[PDB]
């Protein structure tokens, strides 16, 4: 079960990769929800650790209480990175769902030819073992294959 | 692969880990060290939870220091990076890690003294950064950073 709710969230996580893309940015974006429903925090991407995850994480420690952390959710467009996917375990938070896995990300770009990142691309499990995780997201697995392709696609 | 001079750096590392406890926080402690020998910065734990001292390094190396000094920059550590730390490392492309004990020890001695396992798995460094140097444990460090660890989360 990725919900019909969540999928509302990821095609907004979606629209900020966009947002980012156009602003000259890699385009990567995240969206922290509450227990309630309500949106906390929405960030994207802009030094090279400036992902929108990871200031959701510092965000996150920054204003909640570690109740509130625990129960809330971070949507991604993106899987996290090792560096996001640790930080959000380190401040307690909560379930996470992507659009794309790492694992598409990191075949694409090797169809492109493109330089690999110097960080693995481990799913979030392997870095974080007790977060809940969902995705990836059939429905929107083409226009992040075409969003990652503006910019990465060589 | 360890030699004298970084042992220096890491008997440091360990009196920042040190500081750390005494001040109320975890043990662990982190130096920058520049290509010539100069220490660039200096760091420890402050427990917000991302608080490391290996990740401030890394978000200093990138404010100060220009890529290519980065690159030829070596990082120590009482403690290896968490994969938090083992990748912003490599997002700002520092150079060289050596650490004093593994994440495998560390993992092994809370094991050993019943302790909460963290929420993060200790991968080791190039799991998370293959590109990456990476020298250590260092065995003459060994038993000071067990009791160090056993302090904090032991006792
Ligand atoms: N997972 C991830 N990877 C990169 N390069 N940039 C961001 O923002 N996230
Ligand atoms: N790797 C690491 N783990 C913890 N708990 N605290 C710090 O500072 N570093
Ligand atoms: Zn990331
Ligand atoms: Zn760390």
């Amino acid at each position: 079960a990725i919900s019909d709710a969540d999928l509302k969230y990821l095609r907004r996580c979606v629209d900020l990769a966009r947002e980012a893309l156009d602003d000259g940015d890699e385009p990567f974006g995240s969206v922290l929800v509450d227990h309630t429903g309500t949106t906390l925090f929405e960030d994207r991407n802009r030094d090279a650790t400036a992902h929108p995850e990871f200031a959701i994480a510092r965000w996150a420690a920054r204003h909640l209480t570690p109740d509130r952390r625990a129960r809330a959710t971070v949507y991604t467009s993106g899987e996290h990175c090792p560096m996001c996917a640790a930080a959000h375990a380190w401040v307690g938070l909560g379930r996470i769902v992507y659009a794309t896995s790492s694992a598409q990300l990191g075949g694409w770009l090797t169809e492109w030819g493109a330089q690999a990142p110097p960080v693995a691309t481990l799913p979030i499990n392997t870095v974080a073992p007790g977060v809940v995780v969902d995705g990836p997201a059939e429905e929107l697995a083409e226009t992040m294959h075409n969003l990652y392709r503006a910019k990465f696609g060589r």
